[PDB]
């Protein structure tokens, strides 16, 4: 666990590594999303995430990127499961620095 | 889904016809200004079943 004075938003990169069909999933503090499409829009990814966790307003979440390559800033521990994505066993999600 | 995300699903509701015996975590309140007439608009606590 990283320790900070104030609470802080965590920056992530989500990368589908050229996955061609099927669906992935996201989880925030272990609360699960519905299924997400391999080319879902950047605004669709935000509009999904805001529906997952108690109290998590569309004010605090934000997302930017392109189909198959998304960067996400969110207050909780974000995680993913790619089971049901295809050509996508190389996909990844990771925490990212300032940049 | 009273939260913007998920909210507690072990919440259970009994009673009938507006009187409903809701059981919930935390604290609850209501707004009846969207309902025009009938005027029974209330909330109350009960313990003996």
């Amino acid at each position: 666990v990283k320790l900070t004075f104030d609470p802080v938003l965590t920056t992530y990169a989500l990368d589908l590594d050229g996955a061609s069909a099927g669906n992935f999933t996201l989880s925030l503090d272990g609360k699960t999303s519905a299924n997400i499409a391999y080319n879902a829009s950047t605004a669709t990814v935000k509009s999904a995430i805001v529906a997952i966790d108690d109290g998590v307003s569309a004010d605090d979440v934000t997302v930017t990127g392109s189909a198959g390559d998304y960067t996400i800033t969110v207050p909780g521990t974000l995680t993913a499961d790619f089971s049901g994505l295809t050509d996508g066993e190389g996909a990844s999600i990771s925490v990212v620095s300032v940049g």
